[PDB]
């Protein structure tokens, strides 16, 4: 039975904050903050995969009360401390520029979150989204393509198959299949996670393979920036071999339109089988294999 709802906008639970941590080090672009939340007092629980719903304080532009933002949860079902008694967001500090006006403008949940200091009290909602749950299959390979925050979903998967105090806890499921992590953000210090990533490959060599596509600090063969489907169009036959194998499951995450490279170039591996990509997607997306998830 999976956990949906258990709070809803009409009456949120009032968490309190533990932990506002950077992710971002020093020579970045933007800020993206870890923030852990006490869920003690209250019932909310959460599986791996889905969203929990902010509610930031004060009105908008119209004077009318500010709606909640969702947010893919960052930490398993147990919390970062294995304890059952937090949850943790990856949050990037929403900003822009106006056209023709020359100042940054501060997206308002996101400022609010990345800012937030431990004790203060926030307004939660959920936890909501079916889409990218992970399997309950020990054998089955994972395939993650992240960009940005979109690594969120993708550390819950990563921590309960690859953590000490995870795999103590989880006696039914001892992840023993292959996954793969392909990564794209703009420098090194924007890798999120980077050094708990590199942990869990060098401990588990033949069950997680990291990629990254670091486009400040990489070309591609054409010579361009080197950006996620670049790496997937590197890899596209080992990528489509994978995904022809009844048991894997294929998650994108990030950035809205990352899809549309991923897809080409795996539809230039699978048309060498007279396969067509689209088709063969579409039964997988049925099937409950090919996930997304975008913003
Ligand atoms: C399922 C789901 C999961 C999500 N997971 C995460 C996550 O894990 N981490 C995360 O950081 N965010 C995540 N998001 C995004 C999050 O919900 C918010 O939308 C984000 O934090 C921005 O909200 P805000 O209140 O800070 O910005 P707002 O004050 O709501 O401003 C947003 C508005 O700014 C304008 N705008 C935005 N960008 C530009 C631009 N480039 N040029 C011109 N105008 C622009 C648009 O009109 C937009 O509607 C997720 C969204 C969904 C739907």
């Amino acid at each position: 039975d999976v956990p949906v709802n258990l709070y809803r906008p009409n009456a949120p639970f009032i968490g309190k904050v533990i932990s506002n941590e950077p992710l971002v080090k020093e020579g970045g672009i933007g800020i993206v903050q870890h923030i852990k939340f006490d869920l003690t007092g209250g019932n909310l629980k959460y599986i791996e995969g889905q969203s929990i719903g902010i509610i930031p304080p004060g009105v908008d532009k119209n004077g009318k009360p500010e709606k909640l933002r969702l947010y893919s949860i960052a930490s398993t079902r147990h919390g970062d401390d294995v304890d059952d008694k937090t949850i943790s967001l990856c949050v990037r500090q929403l900003e822009y520029k106006h056209p023709e006006s020359g100042e940054t403008v501060y997206g308002v949940c996101s400022t609010y979150l990345t800012h937030i200091e431990p004790g203060s009290e926030v307004k939660i909602t959920g936890p909501v989204g079916k889409e990218m749950l992970l399997p309950d299959d020990p054998e089955a390979n994972v395939i993650m393509l992240a960009t940005g925050t979109g690594i969120a979903p993708m550390r819950t998967y990563l921590w309960r198959m690859f953590k000490d105090a995870e795999r103590a806890a989880n006696p039914e499921y001892q992840f023993k299949g292959f996954s793969w992590l392909v990564f794209g953000v703009p420098t090194t210090p924007n890798i999120l996670y980077k050094e708990e990533l590199e942990e869990i490959q060098q401990k588990y060599p033949d069950n997680f393979r990291l990629t990254y596509a670091i486009s400040r600090e990489q070309k591609n063969p054409q010579g361009g920036r080197m950006y996620i489907q670049d790496r997937v169009a590197e890899h596209a036959d080992q990528l489509w071999q994978l995904i022809k194998n009844q048991k894997t499951h294929t998650y994108i995450c990030g950035l809205r339109g990352m899809e549309e490279g991923i897809d080409a170039a795996l539809s230039a591996a699978a048309a060498k089988e007279g396969v067509t990509w689209s088709d063969y997607q579409k039964d997988l997306k049925k099937a409950g294999r090919w996930h997304v998830e975008t913003w």
